[PDB]
């Protein structure tokens, strides 16, 4: 039903909300949701975790499966998979993780995946753990994106960061 509330307008298509993106989900039954994924679908920490527990390990048992026939991806793929009970689909996306020395450039190719799908639910990529500066991320993921995307960042001090840095 893609019923999303609460939101800030940044652009003319990108969103941005302080909100747990499970809750979004629940609230909002969209579509996509994007996890903040790695190369072989491994759902601990972060956004993945917190999906994955959501669905009872359901996404984690799908992810297994494919990834035993199909191998890992790269750093800047995707994998469209079930949304379980959350979404239609999950769009398992994975950024570059620079605090393991990932190149910072392919965050870029990993937000260009968003746009073959019309309208999103998705966290800031390669935030957190992943190390990326999130100012950085949101910029790319504004010069990038052309669909709709609804952004949960779960952290209020970083969304009054993020925010207060983009209306400069
Ligand atoms: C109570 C259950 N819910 C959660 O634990 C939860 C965590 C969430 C989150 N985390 C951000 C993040 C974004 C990209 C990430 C990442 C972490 O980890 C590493 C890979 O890339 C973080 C920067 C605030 N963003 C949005 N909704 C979230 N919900």
């Amino acid at each position: 039903v893609n019923s999303f509330s609460g939101y800030l307008k940044l652009t003319d298509n990108v969103y941005i909300k302080n909100a747990d993106i499970v809750e979004e989900a629940k609230k909002v039954k969209p579509t996509v949701v994007v996890n903040a994924a790695n190369v072989y679908l491994k759902h601990g920490g972060g956004v993945a975790g917190a999906l994955n527990k959501a669905t009872n390990n359901a996404m984690q048992v799908e992810s297994d499966d494919y990834i035993a026939t199909n191998g890992p991806l790269k750093v800047g793929g995707s994998c469209v998979l079930s949304g379980h009970n959350l979404a239609k689909h999950c769009l398992h996306v994975v950024g570059p993780n620079v605090n393991k020395g990932e190149d910072i450039q392919l965050l870029k190719s990993a937000y260009e995946n968003f746009n073959q799908h019309e309208v999103l639910l998705a966290p800031l990529l390669s935030a957190g753990i992943f190390g990326a500066d999130p100012i950085h991320s949101l910029r790319v993921c504004v010069d990038t994106v052309r669909t709709n995307v609804y952004l949960a960042v779960f952290d209020k001090n970083l969304y009054d960061k993020l925010v207060s840095s983009f209306l400069e």
